[PDB]
């Protein structure tokens, strides 16, 4: 197949940068404003520095997608460079006007930009890009790339724990939960957040992790990752209780300040990529 093809993404991704290296994977920064400061996600990826921030920041800081422009500029030094097609992959509609910035920058670039709802976000929307960039340095065409992305976005689930309602009612995602200190888990399916189940410890998380695994693992799974916004601890615990079900490496990770602004602290992702 003849043409060089990009991956483009935006910071909500959750993955270690050695992959973006390795792959060669372009990531558009959301912002996020705290006490009056704007600052870029791109520069607050380091473990734990922006839940810091968070805890200390004066009131809850506030997140806005890429601006049009710096998408624009993006898929211009990528056509200058001489690729031929771009694959952008981004977060959800339903969470964020982020996919829409992306097609308008397009636009004004002139670019060949195939724009993609991963129907996620995190570490779900990581095994799409990193499929995807994989395929590309491999050669494969833009149909074949398409396909595979496809095929992983309908194979993909993704379950959110939180500790608190507090950041999705201040930054507005309460408003796709389809239903302020509780623990409640929720599944990210269509264009919503279905409620699943309430409950007032953490045994309302190990209790349904345990319940879906016993119900799902027989259906051979690809891949499992374990997100967390706050300590470890949580999302370590999550870990145990899956690879008593499931053999392989499971990648867990701290999730980025898009997603930890939303959520609040003591919030964790699983999210399940099966065969
Ligand atoms: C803890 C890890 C959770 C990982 C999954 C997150 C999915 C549901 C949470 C809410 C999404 C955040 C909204 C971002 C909006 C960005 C913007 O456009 O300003
Ligand atoms: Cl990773
Ligand atoms: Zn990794
Ligand atoms: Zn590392
Ligand atoms: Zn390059
Ligand atoms: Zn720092
Ligand atoms: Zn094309
Ligand atoms: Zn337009
Ligand atoms: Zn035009
Ligand atoms: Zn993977
Ligand atoms: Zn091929
Ligand atoms: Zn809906
Ligand atoms: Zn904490």
């Amino acid at each position: 197949a003849m043409g060089t093809i990009k991956i483009v993404t935006d910071s909500s991704i959750t993955i270690e940068p050695e992959l973006i290296k390795a792959l060669d994977i372009t990531v558009v920064p959301l912002s996020v404003m705290i006490d009056s400061k704007l600052y870029s996600d791109n520069d607050l990826k380091e473990e734990g520095h922006f839940l810091s921030l968070m805890k200390a920041s004066k009131s809850l800081p506030k997140t806005s997608q890429p601006p049009v422009g710096l998408f624009a500029e993006t898929y211009e030094n990528l056509v200058k460079k001489g690729v031929t097609d771009i694959v952008a992959i981004h977060l959800s509609p339903a969470l964020s006007g982020t996919i829409e910035a992306s097609r308008q920058g397009a636009e004004i670039a002139e670019a060949p930009v195939t724009v993609l709802d991963s129907g996620f976000t995190d570490q779900a929307m990581k095994f799409q890009v990193v499929e995807a960039a994989k395929m590309a340095k491999a050669g494969a065409s833009l149909n074949e790339i398409l396909a595979a992305v496809q095929a992983i976005k309908s194979k993909t689930e993704l379950y959110i724990g939180v500790s608190t309602l507090e950041n999705l009612v201040k930054g507005g995602r309460i408003g796709r939960v389809t239903g302020l200190n509780v623990k409640v888990v929720m599944a990210l399916k269509n264009d919503e957040l279905k409620t699943l189940v309430k409950g007032r410890g953490n045994k309302t998380f190990t209790k349904w992790l345990d319940s879906y695994l016993a119900k799902n693992s027989h259906r051979p799974i690809a891949e499992i990752a374990i997100s967390y916004a706050g300590e470890a601890s949580l999302a370590l615990t999550l870990k145990e209780r899956i690879a008593a079900y499931y053999n392989h490496s499971i990648s867990v990770l701290e999730t980025g300040s898009i997603i930890q602004t939303h959520t609040g602290e003591g919030a964790f992702a699983v999210m399940v990529r099966y065969e």
